[PDB]
C-alpha cells in the first residue's frame, strides 16, 4: 500500500545495509492458498532452517520427472515427491556432520567417471591383444618403441599443459601404455583390475551414503533395483578379475548405458515390443506355411551346398523341420528362398511353379513382413517425439501450481515470470509444506 | 593354399565388420555346418540371432534416427 | 595449379556446398550425430 516504503526494501542491493535486508529477504516465502468458501489469500511466512539443505540436482528432478494426471494438474504426484524431499533433507541435515563421509558422497561424479573411462581402457587392452603372448609384434609403423617413444613425448607435452583443462584422460592413457612394455601384460592387467575394484568398493560407499536408504535398515536397501545393479556390477568385476577376462566385456554394457540420447533410441526399440514380437510370430508362421508348400511339392529342389570338416558337396533336407530351417536360412540374403533351390533350367514342367512360388515368397515375406518390422520402429520414434515436444511446451508455456498459460498475462500489471517465481514458486510451496 | 583363419581375438572383431556388410550376416562367410557336425543348432541360432538383432534392430535404428530428424526439421 | 591435380577434386566440396536444400539435407544427418555416434558405438560393442 505504501509506494514509497515499497520503493525502499527491494532495491537494497546497492545500499550498505546488505545483511538484514538480504537476508530477511533470502529467508522469507509466499504462497497463495484456497479456503472453504473459495477464496484466495495470500500468506506470508519464514522458510524453515532445514529446507536450505536440499541438493539442486533432486530439484531438477523434482521440477522435469513430475507428470500430471487426466485432470492435468501435476499437484498429486508433486506431494509425494515432497514427502521423498523432506526425509531426503532430513538425512542430508544429518549427513552434513561427517566430514569424510560428506566429502566421498559429495564426489560420485568423479568415482562414476574414472570408472567407467578405465574400463573402457580395460576393454580395449583386452580386445586388441587376447593370448598375452608378446607385445613386439604389430602392423603399425617399423618399431613399437617409436609409438612408445611418441606417447612418451605427449605425456611430457600433457604433463606442462593447462591444470586439468583438457587432455587428463590423455596422460593417464600414455602412462599405461609405457607402463605395458616396460613389465609383463597380465601384471598390469592385474593392477587395473585392482584400481578398478577399489574404485567401485568406494564407489558403492559414496553412493549408499547420500542416498541414505541403509539408515532404516537392510529390507529397503536390498530391495532397491540401483543397488543391486551396481551390486551385480561389482560381482562381475571381481569375476573378471579373478577368472578369465570377458566379463570386462559383459560390463562393458552397463559402461555405455549410462546416457540419455543413446538410452532413448534403445528403448523406443523396447517400447513397443509386443508388435515386434507378434510380427515375428507372423513372420514365422509364414515361413512355416512356405516350407509346408515346399515339402510338398518342390521337394526335390532342396538341394543345397556345404562344405565338409575332414575327418559329395551336396546335402538335402526332408523332415519338414529342416525345411523350415531352410527356409530361415533363405529368410536372409534378401533375394528371398529363390537363390538357395536350384535353378529350374526353363524345361521342367515345375518351371512357372517355382517362379511364381519363388516371387510371392520374396514380395510378400520379405518386403511386406520386414517392412512392417521397420514401420513400427519409425512410427515408435515418431511417437515418442510427439509426446517429448508436447510435456517440454507444456512445462515452458504453463504455471505448475496455477495451470495457466502465457497467454492470460498479456499486461495485467505483472509478468509470467514473476509470477512463475514469487506468486506460485512452487518451492516455496514445498517449504511450506 | 586358398584358405586363410583368423585367431587372434583381433582378426575375428575384424571378420566379424567383414561381415557386417553384405546383409545376411555373419552366416554368409562362415563355412557351412553341414548338418552332421553336432554345432549345428548352435550354428543355426548364433547365425539367427546375429542377423535379426544386429542387422535389422541397428541399421534400423541409424535409418530412423535420420528419418526423425527430417521431421523435426520439417 | 602448381602441384599435381586432385586438389580441384579437394575443392569440388566447396563448389557444392554453394546451395540451400543440399546444406539441409547433410545437416539433417549430422543435426542429431551424436545419436547417430552414439549407435555405431552400440554396434561396435555388439560385434565385440
Ligand atoms: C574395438 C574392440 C572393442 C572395443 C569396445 C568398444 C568400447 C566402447 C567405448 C564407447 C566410448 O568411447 O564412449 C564415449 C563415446 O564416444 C564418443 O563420444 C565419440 C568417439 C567415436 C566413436 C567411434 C564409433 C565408430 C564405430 C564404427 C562401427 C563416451 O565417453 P565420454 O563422453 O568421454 O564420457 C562420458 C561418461 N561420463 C558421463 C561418466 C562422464
Ligand atoms: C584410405 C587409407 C589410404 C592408406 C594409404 C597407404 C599409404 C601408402 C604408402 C605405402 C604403404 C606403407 O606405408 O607401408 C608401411 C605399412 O603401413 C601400414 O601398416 C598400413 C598403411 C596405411 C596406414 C593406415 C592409414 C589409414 C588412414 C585413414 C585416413 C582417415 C580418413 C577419415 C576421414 C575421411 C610400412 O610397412 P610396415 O611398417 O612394415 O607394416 C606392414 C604390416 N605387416 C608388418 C603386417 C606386413
Ligand atoms: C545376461 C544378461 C543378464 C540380465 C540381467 C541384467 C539386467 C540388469 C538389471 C537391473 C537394470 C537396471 O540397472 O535398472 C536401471 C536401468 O539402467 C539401465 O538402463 C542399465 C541397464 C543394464 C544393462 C542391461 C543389459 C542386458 C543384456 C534403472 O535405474 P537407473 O536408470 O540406473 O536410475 C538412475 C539413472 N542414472 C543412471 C542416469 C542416474
Ligand atoms: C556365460 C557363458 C559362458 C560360460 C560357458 C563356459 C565358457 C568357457 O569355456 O570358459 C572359458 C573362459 O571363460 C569365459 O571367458 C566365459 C565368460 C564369457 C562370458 C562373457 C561374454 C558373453 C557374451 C554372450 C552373452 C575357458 O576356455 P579357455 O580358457 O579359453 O580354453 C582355451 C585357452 N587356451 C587356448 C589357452 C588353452
Ligand atoms: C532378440 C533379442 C532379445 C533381447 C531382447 C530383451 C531386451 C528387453 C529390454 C527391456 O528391459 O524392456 C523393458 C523396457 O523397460 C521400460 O521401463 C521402458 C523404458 C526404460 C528401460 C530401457 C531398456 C534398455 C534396453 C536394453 C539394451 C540392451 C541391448 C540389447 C543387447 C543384447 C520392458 O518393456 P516395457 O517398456 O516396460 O513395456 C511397457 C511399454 N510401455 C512403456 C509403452 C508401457
Ligand atoms: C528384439 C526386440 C523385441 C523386445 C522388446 C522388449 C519387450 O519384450 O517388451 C515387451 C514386454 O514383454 C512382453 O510383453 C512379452 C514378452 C515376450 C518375450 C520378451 C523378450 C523377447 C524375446 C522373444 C523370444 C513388450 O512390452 P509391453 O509390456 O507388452 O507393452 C505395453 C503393453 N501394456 C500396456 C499392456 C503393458
Ligand atoms: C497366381 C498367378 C498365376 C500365374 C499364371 C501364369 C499364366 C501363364 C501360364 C503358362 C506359363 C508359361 O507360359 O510358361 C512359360 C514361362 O513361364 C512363365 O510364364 C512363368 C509365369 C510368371 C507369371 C508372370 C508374373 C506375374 C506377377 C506375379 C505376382 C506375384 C506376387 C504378387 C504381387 C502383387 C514357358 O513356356 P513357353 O515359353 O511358352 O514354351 C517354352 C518352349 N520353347 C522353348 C519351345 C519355346
Ligand atoms: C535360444 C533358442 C534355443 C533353440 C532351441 C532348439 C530346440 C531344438 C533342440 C534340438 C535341435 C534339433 O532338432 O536339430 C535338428 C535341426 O537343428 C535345428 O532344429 C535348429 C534349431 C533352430 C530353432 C528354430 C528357430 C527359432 C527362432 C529363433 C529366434 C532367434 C532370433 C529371435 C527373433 C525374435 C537336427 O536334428 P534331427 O533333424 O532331428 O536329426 C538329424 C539326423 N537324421 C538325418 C537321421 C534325421
Ligand atoms: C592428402 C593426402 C595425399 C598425400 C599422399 C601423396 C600423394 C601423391 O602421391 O602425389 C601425387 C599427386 O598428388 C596428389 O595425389 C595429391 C591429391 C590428394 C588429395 C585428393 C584426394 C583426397 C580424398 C580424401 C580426403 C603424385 O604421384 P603420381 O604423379 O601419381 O606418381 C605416379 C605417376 N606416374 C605413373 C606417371 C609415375
Ligand atoms: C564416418 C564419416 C566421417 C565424416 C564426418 C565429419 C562431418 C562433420 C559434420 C560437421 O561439420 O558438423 C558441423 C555442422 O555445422 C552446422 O550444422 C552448421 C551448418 C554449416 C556446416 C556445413 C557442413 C557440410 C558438410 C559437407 C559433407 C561432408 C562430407 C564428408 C567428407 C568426405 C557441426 O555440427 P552441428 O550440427 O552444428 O552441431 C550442433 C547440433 N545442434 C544444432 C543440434 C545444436
Ligand atoms: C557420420 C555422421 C556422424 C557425424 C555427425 C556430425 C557430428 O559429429 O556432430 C556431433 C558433434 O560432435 C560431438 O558431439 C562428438 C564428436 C565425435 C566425433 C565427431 C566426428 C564423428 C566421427 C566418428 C569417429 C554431434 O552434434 P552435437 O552438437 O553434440 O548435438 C547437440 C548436443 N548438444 C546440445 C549438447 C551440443
Ligand atoms: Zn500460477
Amino acid at each position: 500500500h505504501n509506494k514509497e516504503l515499497q520503493t525502499m526494501l527491494k532495491p537494497g542491493g546497492q545500499v550498505d545495509g546488505d545483511e538484514a535486508l538480504e537476508f530477511y529477504a533470502k529467508h522469507t516465502a509466499q504462497i497463495e492458498i484456497v479456503r472453504l468458501d473459495r477464496t484466495m489469500e495470500q500468506i506470508v511466512f519464514p522458510v524453515p532452517s532445514i529446507c536450505e539443505f536440499l541438493t539442486k540436482e533432486s530439484k531438477l528432478r523434482i521440477y522435469y520427472t513430475t507428470e500430471r494426471d487426466e485432470q492435468g494438474s501435476k499437484i498429486n504426484d508433486f506431494f509425494l515427491r515432497s514427502e521423498d524431499l523432506f526425509n531426503e533433507m532430513n538425512w542430508q541435515k544429518k549427513l552434513r556432520a561427517q566430514p569424510v563421509l560428506y566429502w566421498c558422497a559429495r564426489n560420485m561424479s568423479f568415482w562414476s567417471s574414472i570408472s567407467f573411462n578405465l574400463a573402457v581402457l580395460m576393454n580395449l587392452l583386452v580386445a586388441f591383444f587376447y593370448p598375452f603372448k608378446g607385445v613386439r609384434g604389430g602392423t603399425l609403423e617399423p618399431h613399437w618403441s617409436g609409438l612408445l617413444w611418441t606417447a612418451m613425448l605427449i605425456s611430457l607435452a600433457i604433463v606442462i599443459a593447462l591444470p586439468k583443462p583438457h587432455g587428463i584422460r590423455a596422460l593417464i592413457a600414455s602412462t599405461i601404455l609405457r607402463l605395458i612394455f616396460s613389465v609383463g601384460l597380465q601384471p598390469t592387467l592385474f593392477l587395473l583390475g585392482a584400481f578398478n575394484v577399489c574404485n567401485k568398493i568406494i564407489f558403492l560407499m559414496s553412493f549408499v551414503g547420500n542416498c541414505g536408504t541403509f539408515t532404516r535398515g537392510y529390507r529397503a536397501m536390498v530391495l532397491d533395483v540401483e543397488f543391486l545393479y551396481h551390486l551385480l556390477y561389482l560381482l562381475i568385476c571381481a569375476m573378471g578379475l579373478f577368472v578369465h577376462e570377458f566379463f570386462y566385456s559383459l560390463l562393458l554394457f552397463d559402461l555405455v548405458y549410462r546416457e540419455e540420447t543413446l538410452l532413448n533410441v534403445i528403448k523406443s526399440v523396447t517400447r513397443n515390443g509386443r508388435p515386434i514380437i507378434l510380427t515375428a510370430a507372423l513372420a514365422l508362421i509364414l515361413v512355416y506355411l512356405f516350407s509346408i508348400v515346399g515339402y510338398l511339392f518342390f521337394k526335390d529342389d532342396f538341394i543345397l551346398e556345404v562344405d565338409r570338416l575332414p575327418n559329395k558337396e551336396h546335402t538335402c533336407e526332408t523332415l519338414l523341420m529342416c525345411i523350415v530351417t531352410v527356409l530361415s536360412h533363405g529368410l536372409r540374403s534378401g533375394g528371398g528362398v529363390g537363390d538357395v533351390l536350384r535353378k529350374p533350367s526353363k524345361e521342367e514342367p515345375l518351371f512357372a511353379a517355382r517362379v511364381i512360388y519363388d516371387l510371392l515368397f520374396f514380395f510378400m515375406v520379405i518386403i511386406i513382413v520386414l517392412n512392417l518390422i521397420f514401420g513400427v520402429i519409425i512410427d515408435t520414434f515418431a511417437d515418442l517425439r510427439s509426446e517429448k515436444q508436447k510435456k517440454e511446451e507444456i512445462l515452458k508455456t504453463t504455471c505448475f501450481i496455477c495451470g495457466l498459460e502465457r497467454d492470460k498475462f498479456d499486461n495485467k500489471t505483472v509478468t509470467f515470470e514473476e509470477h512463475i517465481k514469487e506468486e506460485h514458486n512452487m518451492w516455496h510451496y514445498l517449504c511450506f509444506i
